[PDB]
C-alpha cells in the first residue's frame, strides 16, 4: 500500500497506462502510443528539490553547476536567442542563486524549486542525497496519482471549480502573464493541492529532469524492455524532462498535460527547469 517516508512517497508496484492521444500533440514529442506499463515499487519526492535544499548540497560539497562553468544560462525575456523560441535569452551570470542574472537572488524564494540546474547537476545532487532520478515511467505513474488516462494529475479539467491546481501561464504569451494562479514566476515547491499520491507541482512550475535518454519512438514497440520497468533507449543526446512549467500555455506548447514530454542536452539549464529525486525501496 501507498505510504510516506520523510518527504517521499512509496509508490507500490503496479500497472498503468502511460502516454497520451491528445489530438494536438506534436508528432516529434512521441507522447504515444498509449501503452500499459508495469513498474516495480519505488519512492519519489513529493516536492521538487528546493533552493534551500540545493544550497545545503552546495555548502556541503562545494559543487559548481554547469551554468556557472559555462558562465550563462537561459532566462525568460520578461524577467530580465534560440530562433525557434525567441523569448529565451542567454544571460551571462544567470545561475541557480541568481535566476534572472545579475541583480537577482533567491533570498525571497527559499522554498521555490531550484532552477538553472542541468541534468548533470541534478544527478550530482541526487547522488549526494543517496537517491537517483526517476525514470520517465516512474515520474508519469507518480504524477498521474492513480487516475487512468486523465489529462492532468487531478483529472481532465484544467481548473476544477474554477480553482487553479498548478502554476502555468495565464494571459497572452509571451507578452502578458496575468498571474491568476498566484505566480508569474516559480511558486513554492509545496504550493497548490497534492495529487492522489501526495505529489505537488508535477504539472507546471518547473520542468523536471528524468533519468531516461530522449527518444520519440523507442517506446512505440511492444516488448518487455519498453513495458516492464522501462528505462528508455540505451543511448541518446538529450535527456527527458516532464511536467511543464510556469511559462507553458495552451496557445504555444500545450505541454502541461501529464503525458507531455520534452528534452534538453544534459549540460543545459534554464530558468524553468529543475528536478525531483526518486529512490529504490
Ligand atoms: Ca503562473
Ligand atoms: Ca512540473
Amino acid at each position: 500500500n501507498l505510504y510516506f517516508q520523510g518527504h517521499m512517497v512509496a509508490i507500490p508496484g503496479g500497472t498503468f497506462r502511460m502516454g497520451g492521444e491528445d489530438p494536438d500533440a506534436f508528432p516529434e514529442d512521441g507522447e504515444g502510443p498509449v501503452r500499459t506499463v508495469r513498474l516495480s515499487p519505488f519512492l519519489i519526492d513529493r516536492y521538487a528539490v528546493s533552493n534551500r535544499q540545493f544550497a545545503a548540497f552546495v555548502k556541503a560539497t562545494g559543487y559548481v553547476t554547469d551554468a556557472e562553468r559555462y558562465g550563462w544560462s537561459f532566462v525568460f525575456h520578461a524577467h530580465v536567442v534560440v530562433p525557434e523560441a525567441p523569448w529565451w535569452v542567454a544571460v551571462p551570470g544567470a545561475y541557480w542563486k541568481a535566476p534572472e542574472g545579475p541583480g537577482s537572488s533567491i533570498t525571497d524564494r527559499p522554498n521555490h524549486p531550484v532552477v538553472h540546474v542541468s541534468w548533470n547537476d541534478a544527478v550530482a545532487y541526487a547522488t549526494w542525497a543517496g537517491k537517483r532520478l526517476p525514470t520517465e515511467a516512474e515520474w508519469e505513474m507518480a504524477a498521474r496519482g492513480g487516475l487512468d488516462q486523465a489529462r492532468y494529475p487531478w483529472g481532465n479539467e484544467l481548473t476544477p471549480r474554477g480553482r487553479h491546481r498548478c502554476n502555468i501561464w495565464q494571459g497572452t504569451f509571451p507578452v502578458h502573464d496575468t498571474g491568476e494562479d498566484g505566480y508569474t514566476g516559480t511558486a513554492p515547491v509545496n504550493a497548490f493541492a497534492p495529487n492522489g499520491y501526495g505529489l505537488y507541482n508535477v504539472a507546471g512550475n518547473v520542468w523536471e529532469w528524468c533519468a531516461d535518454w530522449w527518444s520519440a519512438d523507442w517506446h512505440a514497440t511492444e516488448s518487455p524492455a519498453t513495458r516492464i520497468d522501462p528505462r528508455g533507449p540505451e543511448t541518446g543526446t538529450a535527456r527527458v524532462t516532464k511536467g511543464g512549467s510556469f511559462l507553458c500555455h495552451e496557445s504555444y506548447c500545450n505541454r502541461y498535460r501529464v503525458a507531455a514530454r520534452t528534452c534538453n542536452t544534459p549540460d543545459s539549464s534554464a530558468a524553468h527547469t529543475g528536478f525531483r529525486c526518486a529512490a529504490d525501496p
